[PDB]
């Protein structure tokens, strides 16, 4: 069976005091890390603070990593630097970085390449917009997005995929668990035919839309949804209930 | 004016190398009220660097978000930097303008957010080789400065940096006299737009190639108030560059 993966994307949020309060509630949850992956992604400057406060059962990572290695790149965090700090996970290709910060498919590839070279584990995001789905290009867009980086995967426990239904984010549309399931199933088929059957059966594919305490169970029960990249709900103490749904 | 010596480590460093580097830095005896010395480590190195460096050294980050707190994955807001007591930020470094689509409007929005949250900003600008050869040096720098200059209400808390892009990456080098000439032009731009008292107050740093050999000749120029140092700040000998402004 696939090991489930519950991720907390805190995005651009948090204070030192609020993290102290949030991590303490998180630590109260008793789970086996050898059977369930739980990863917290704080702001870069909050990493050390968050890592020290969280118990070892919780994995930690950063929300972005440079496509560049060490050198003259002001404001950048390389995979080499992340490895030296023992940062385990990275987020690559989150739609907010594609939206506001010019991040392209080729940037995603170079980031994954750098991350894997430096023995980091990567949470790679992709998905189609409202205009793309309405034109029935869901499969085409995702195929293009996945194949941009998929060949680089050398360990299928170490790369985790995230489907972001951008057509349901910031719009009027709402994504159902089964609408996500059918996309997840197609993503896994792409991995199957590009990498292999065993490799596709190994890889975790997470839902990256809106996840809360009420819908997490209906999402996790789907055959091809192996967990979530959680946004706003991961900033609340009730995030422990979202973890419990995958336990 | 109070001199200002900044260490821009860029995308460099390990936990071991930083400990070795902060060791040699801390052994230098200087008065924090007479000279500003600021170290800019990588964001994930900030806590480690701030702990190692004695308080005489100020600390900051190499970039700050144009957005506030919210759904902006990978970003560090000015609000978050304020909560961690991060004193300084770098805005508009040519490498972010070159590789990361950072514009004059982004610089403005970053500065507004920084000053709103009581952060002090190190704002970078400069002209290319093509622009200097086309006699557009003053035109380009005026445009770059005008993009943000109206936001400055405290002229101690905003520090300007001239980056001679025409002498960075090319086969050409800037003389101390050439650096001084541009610094004088920058101070005139502040004088023409804000006022004479404001221009005589603001720090303007040289952001070109600075080393232990050229620092004394650069710092003695009338309108150069310090440096934003790249490669040479990754060495223990950076203390000698600080010594030149003491």
């Amino acid at each position: 069976a696939r090991k489930y993966f519950v991720a907390a994307n805190w995005k651009c949020n948090g204070t030192l005091e609020s993290i102290k309060s949030l991590t303490n509630s998180f630590n109260n949850l008793d789970f086996d890390p050898s059977k369930l992956d739980v990863v917290v992604f704080p702001v870069s400057v909050h990493y050390d603070h968050t890592r020290k406060l969280l118990q070892s059962k919780f994995s930690t990572g950063i929300q972005n990593v440079s496509k560049f290695g060490n050198g003259s790149y002001t404001g950048e965090v390389s995979a080499e630097i992340a490895k030296d700090l023992n940062i385990e996970y990275v987020i690559i290709g989150h739609h907010e970085r594609r939206k506001y910060f010019h991040e392209t498919d080729e940037d995603v590839r170079e980031k994954l390449q750098a991350s894997l070279k430096n023995n980091l584990k990567a949470v790679v995001c992709f998905g189609e917009s409202l205009e793309q789905r309405e034109q029935n290009k869901t499969i085409e867009v995702i195929t293009k997005q996945v194949k941009a980086f998929v060949d680089l995967i050398d360990n299928f426990d170490n790369v985790i995929l995230v489907y972001e239904p951008l057509w349901a984010i910031g719009t009027g549309k709402t994504a159902t668990p089964e609408q996500a399931q059918l996309v997840h199933k197609e993503i896994r088929k792409i991995v199957k035919d590009t990498c292999g059957e065993k490799q596709a059966n190994q890889i975790r594919i997470l839902y990256g839309g809106s996840v809360n305490t009420e819908n997490c169970s209906s999402l996790i029960q789907q055959e091809d949804i192996d967990g979530f990249l959680v946004g706003n709900a991961s900033l609340k103490e009730s995030f422990v209930d979202i973890i419990k749904s995958a336990m």
